[PDB]
């Protein structure tokens, strides 16, 4: 049906619009809960704080948010056998109030406990929220048309970062107060996705394949595609069903002691790490104290940050034209190199910062070049691109070596930024540099194009490349 179409792009909305606001909530209030620690560790260990950990306590307290990602893919393989599907995405919800309400708490008591702990909550729901959906939601009515889901569900992650900045000014909720209310404005997201959850009746493949439902089956399908021919559209869900259970699970540890997958689940990790360490997410993260220090004025720093989640919005709308004109080797190769050069301009700007006025406004717009070279660049793509780089035998181990290595990645980007910062003073993009163009190096030599290609020849070109022939 065209009206379950948006109540289904609302039931996409709140579980990546949560994940995206968490990687921008951290910009707002960065000095305010520092200062607010220093409140803290004097009422009960009384001292004042050194602040070589001041930055620890606060780095651990944004980095634990990856942690509780990575139990987040390690929990589907135990949850997802026995819970269903919508009743996993039913869970999430419960741990989203429980964990704003330990936010709001936050200022009620007098601890720094529930802020870190509590955010924890917040990473369960940054994992089977965003480990369920990408690839579960994948019920539209059209079968034919899912690669734009592939981009539906990353241009609401544009907007949840965006809002962040949005409900962070210095006008709207972000004050020297009322900054637990920052927080706790992410209760209405979830009610909201709790409110549709019942508004979405059911997963149309789940109940045919575990419940054995087909009478309620035909019902829901009528919901979702609006149409009264049925009878094509059930056969064929069983058409794949018989060829998954004459296929055999393989196991995770046997990809990585395979000889078949040696330059594969490396390459894999590598296509990703340099997701996390490519240095978006530290800026998401970190981004009111980086501009402070490239000479920018004060008392502007939000009224300018607005462009850094800006063009990630309008990047993503207009990745449309470019996947399918491009295809995924090019630009996907061509994003990073693009980027590579601009964080040597960027570090040209951070170094200078006196010759001209507008060389802190050249800074900026080395910035914003970075963002636009991301979504249009490297987005959505290594999420599909490995759902191709393996057979249907490991896919369901796919994302299991790949959500690990996912989230101790942005975990490491989160902890180590404050710490460069603080050493390396203004070279400090330069590691950045060097992890973001090893990645156009290694995928350069090993990747072939994927593009409107199946898997014979990617499996043939690879065969090449690792003599694998077992
Ligand atoms: O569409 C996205 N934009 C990002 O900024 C980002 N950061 C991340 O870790 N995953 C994503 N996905």
């Amino acid at each position: 049906s065209c009206s379950l179409l948006v109540a289904s792009l609302a039931g996409a909305f709140g579980s990546s619009f949560l994940y995206g606001y968490n990687l921008s909530v951290v910009n707002a209030p960065t000095p305010y809960i520092k200062a607010f620690y220093n409140e803290s560790w004097e009422r009960r260990h009384g001292r004042p704080i050194d602040p070589d950990t001041l930055t620890l306590l606060w780095s651990v307290t944004v980095s634990i948010f990856a942690i509780g990602g990575l139990v987040g893919t390690l929990i589907v393989k135990m949850i997802g056998k026995v819970l269903g599907r919508k009743h996993t995405l039913l869970a999430n919800n419960g741990f989203a109030i429980s964990a704003a309400l330990l936010m709001a708490c936050s200022l009620q008591a007098g601890a720094f406990e529930m802020l870190i702990v509590g955010r924890f909550i917040m990473g369960i729901d940054g994992g089977v929220a965003l480990s369920v959906l990408p690839m579960y939601l994948s019920e539209i009515s059209p079968k034919e048309i899912r690669g734009s889901l592939g981009q539906v569900t990353a241009i609401f992650i544009c907007i949840g970062v965006f809002t962040g900045q949005l409900l962070g000014l210095p006008e709207l909720l972000g004050k020297e107060s009322t900054w637990p209310y920052l927080f706790g404005v992410i209760v209405v997201p979830a009610v909201v996705q709790l409110l549709s959850l019942p508004f979405l009746p059911d997963s149309p493949r789940y109940l045919l394949l575990e419940k054995h439902n087909e009478a309620r089956a035909v019902k829901a399908f009528q919901t979702f595609l609006g149409k009264a021919d049925v009878s094509q559209e059930v056969e064929e869900v069983l058409a794949e069903s018989r060829v998954q259970r004459s296929i055999r699970l393989v196991s995770v540890l046997e990809l990585l002691r395979a000889p078949y997958v040696r330059w594969q689940v490396v390459t894999v990790i590598v296509t990703m790490a340099c997701y996390q360490l490519c240095g978006l997410n530290a800026i998401w993260f970190y981004t009111n104290s980086i501009f402070g220090k490239a000479g920018i004025p004060p008392a502007k720093i939000p009224y300018v940050t607005l462009s850094t989640g800006g063009i990630e919005t309008l990047a993503a709308v207009f990745s449309g034209l470019v996947i399918e004109h491009l295809g995924r080797r090019p630009l996907l190769i061509g994003g990073f190199g693009l980027m590579g050069l601009f964080f040597g301009t960027l570090t040209i700007t951070l170094t200078l910062q006196d010759h001209a006025p507008w060389v802190p406004y050249l800074s900026i717009v080395g910035i914003l070049a970075i963002i636009a070279s991301f979504c249009s660049g490297p987005g959505g793509i290594p999420f599909i691109l490995t759902g191709e780089f393996f057979q249907q035998s490991q896919r369901p181990a796919a994302f299991i070596i790949a959500g690990t290595v996912n989230w101790l990645s942005n975990f490491a980007v989160g902890l180590l930024f404050p710490f460069i910062q603080k050493s390396l003073d203004t070279y400090c993009f330069l590691v950045f540099a060097t992890i973001c163009i090893t990645g156009a190096i290694y995928l350069y030599f090993v990747l072939p194009e994927t593009k409107n290609r199946t898997y014979a020849e990617i499996s043939q070109a690879f065969s090449k490349r690792n003599k694998a022939y077992p």
